[PDB]
């Protein structure tokens, strides 16, 4: 029987991530000398960002015990910091990770889950960790993230009915229209680990030379209306700590949909 972590709030939140006894940085480079900010602005726009905070929490639970009211404390507060990072990079698209995680206009401290909560994730780095917010504390609430957000790379030669005339020696234009799955974890940690692997729809146009050389022009679209995010659908090393966390801790698992469209141009020889 697992834990209850409650909602952030003014009046439970503490005064810092990690309770001040540990913070989201950049890695220790023995021998770098002192770590600035360019560093450390580097490191917030990486996935690896969403990794760290998420082992910190393992490895204060490891440490500390995972019924500790202090730990549950923290685990709270941590998200929190997260959820409003989230909110900000939604509500203002283009600035850096690190902007949006230190000066936002909210305080991270201040954060209340149950006004402030988004069904809008933002795609970026912060995105794994928002989603398992939602599963502590959403209450099965359907949440959505635009497909033009999550960092698609589609390989042509990877799909079936495009690979085929590739390989069939065929030279002209010709139309295209399929359905693929597409493992986002093979190759995005971070869309990998709260949408897995997904169900695309293609529209579009290959074009093929004498040479071999070919394009693709096309739209792609989510082929499925939503996903469901529990233990089984996380894909790769930030998804196998979701598993982890989301095992220890009571919630409920919801559905995350993945409207829009994205235009590509994609480009080989055979």
């Amino acid at each position: 029987e697992t834990l209850t972590v409650h909602a952030p709030s003014p009046s439970t939140n503490l005064p810092s991530y990690g309770n001040g006894a540990f913070s989201l940085s950049a890695p220790h480079v023995p021998g770098a000398g002192p770590l600035l900010v360019q560093v450390v602005y580097s490191f917030f726009q990486s996935p690896n960002m969403c990794l760290q905070a998420l082992t910190q929490l393992e490895d204060y639970i490891k440490k500390h015990g995972a019924s500790n009211p202090l730990t549950l404390q923290i685990i709270s507060t941590n998200i929190g910091y997260f959820c409003n990072a989230d909110r900000n990079l939604v509500l203002h698209p283009g600035i850096s990770v690190y902007d949006a995680y230190h000066f936002a206009k909210a305080a991270p401290s201040q954060y209340d889950y149950r006004s402030m909560n988004m069904k809008q994730m933002s795609g970026n780095v912060t995105t794994p960790i928002v989603a398992l917010a939602h599963y502590l504390w959403g209450n099965g609430a359907e949440r959505s993230v635009n497909i033009a957000n999550i960092g698609l790379k589609i390989s042509p030669m990877k799909i079936n009915q495009i690979k085929d005339i590739i390989k069939s020696g065929v030279v002209g234009t010709f139309p295209v229209s399929t359905k693929f799955t597409h493992a986002t974890g093979d190759y995005n940690v971070i869309t990998g680990a709260y949408l897995g692997n997904i169900t695309l729809k293609t529209e579009g146009t290959l074009t093929i030379s004498a040479n071999g050389s070919w394009t693709y022009n096309g739209v792609v679209r989510s082929y499925d209306d939503k996903y469901d995010f529990n233990a089984s659908t996380h894909r790769g090393i930030i998804g196998e700590s979701l598993t982890r966390l989301g095992a220890m801790f009571s919630g409920k698992e919801y559905q995350i949909l993945l409207p829009g469209e994205i235009h590509i141009k994609e480009s080989g020889k055979r």
